[PDB]
């Protein structure tokens, strides 16, 4: 499918979307090519599944680590920006983008964790994790909490649990061990651990997401949250007296968010490549086109030499590159999904004293190691519930849509098979 002479951009609803319709219209004013754009629930999720079979998005916005599981499945098509514009962005946001030696999108903004507290109820922020127990009583005494943040996706977790040894995959010379993942050691052991406590001492809920997180803190009935500067949009409207900082250490370690750098990628099926590269290098990537996305819902730190340098000036983008500086540029493997559901599913399952920490720490080691992941092996056996015989191409779509090796594909079913 893909309609050629128009263009369908896919972004996560959580970012400036309605900005970026505007930088579509702008650009639709200039060429007459109409732009669209969507914010489907689970898109990163979405994308493989439709894009393998050449459907899709001609552009999709993501953080930088799905990225490189979509280029090994021949998903995204290679960008080819020229010195000067590569020049106008930084080097490490190329390097985030880059995949077996090629470029496959283009660095938009750079993305990190900081602890937003509000002023007014609290003066000065908790320089420590440890404290926070402490703080929290102290608020409960004037029916105030002191903590509410996202405790569904890994992304807001990750940063207490690598702070004193979590890492994603081992990483030596230039490459990744995809067997040695760091949620197997002490070091996560005891931020998990941490924040299972803070769990069962009723200083926060197992069941506190995104909307529930900001719902509280927007209204004044926590003194802080965990988010990043997309969200800064809201707690502006509300009126409360924030301030943006750095994380709390644990241990006497930094807190470590991954960083993600959010790109925007073009479908390897699209037949408007050639404007999907002129809307983004001309008109996205520009001080204008930027400022239009970040008017809606902030970007934060950006890619953009010019802009990035502007927005400096704003305290709230130092703390966020503080927090930056103090974490790490996530992989970009297609082993990442797999980290990722794996860490999400321990959280979880210990959050809700259903496996220990350590039970739950071995497993996500375990699940995150697997040659197939867990998701991914139940989509392989869907599908051969329906199929048990794979087609050349049927079998080429399923590596894709699951993101592992054709080869990989073929193999079991024969074993499936036996």
């Amino acid at each position: 499918k893909i309609e050629e002479g128009k263009l369908v951009i896919w972004i996560n609803g959580d970012k400036g979307y309605n900005g970026l319709a505007e930088v579509g219209k702008k650009f639709e004013k200039d060429t007459g090519i109409k732009v669209t754009v969507e914010h489907p629930d689970k898109l990163e999720e979405k994308f493989p599944q439709v894009a393998a079979t050449g459907d899709g998005p001609d552009i999709i916005f993501w953080a930088h680590d799905r990225f490189g599981g979509y280029a090994q499945s021949g998903l995204l098509a290679e960008i080819t920006p020229d010195k000067a514009f590569q020049d106008k962005l930084y080097p490490f946001t190329w390097d985030a983008v880059r995949y077996n030696g090629k470029l496959i999108a283009y660095p938009i903004a750079v993305e990190a964790l900081s602890l937003i507290y509000n002023k007014d109820l609290l003066p000065n922020p908790p320089k420590t994790w440890e404290e926070i127990p402490a703080l929290d009583k102290e608020l409960k005494a004037k029916g105030k909490s002191a903590l509410m943040f996202n405790l569904q996706e890994p992304y807001f977790t990750w940063p207490l649990i690598a702070a004193d040894g979590g890492y994603a995959f081992k990483y030596e010379n230039g490459k990744y061990d995809i067997k040695d993942v760091g949620v197997d050691n002490a070091g996560a052991k005891a931020g998990l651990t941490f924040l299972v406590d803070l769990i069962k001492n009723k200083h926060m809920n197992a069941d506190t997401d995104y909307s529930i997180a900001e719902a509280a803190f927007n209204k004044g009935e926590t003194a802080m949250t965990i988010n990043g500067p997309w969200a800064w949009s809201n707690i502006d409207t509300s009126k409360v007296n924030y301030g943006v900082t750095v994380l709390p250490t644990f241990k006497g370690q930094p807190s470590k968010p991954f960083v993600g750098v959010l790109s925007a990628g073009i479908n390897a099926a699209s037949p408007n490549k050639e404007l999907a590269k002129e809307f983004l290098e001309n008109y996205l990537l520009t001080d204008e086109g930027l400022e239009a996305v970040n008017k809606d819902k902030p970007l934060g730190a950006v890619a953009l030499k010019s802009y990035e340098e502007e927005l400096a000036k704003d305290p709230r983008i130092a703390a966020t590159m503080e927090n930056a500086q103090k974490g790490e540029i996530m992989p970009n493997i297609p082993q990442m999904s797999a980290f990722w559901y794996a860490v999400r599913t321990a959280v979880i399952n210990a959050a809700s004293g259903r496996q220990t920490v350590d039970a739950a720490l071995a497993a996500a080691q375990t699940a995150a190691a697997a040659a197939i992941s867990p998701q991914a092996r139940a989509f392989l056996e869907q599908v051969f519930r329906r199929k048990q015989s794979l087609n050349s191409k049927e079998k080429e779509e399923v590596a894709k849509k699951c993101g592992i090796t054709p080869l990989q594909v073929r193999v079991w079913f024969i074993n499936k098979r036996m």
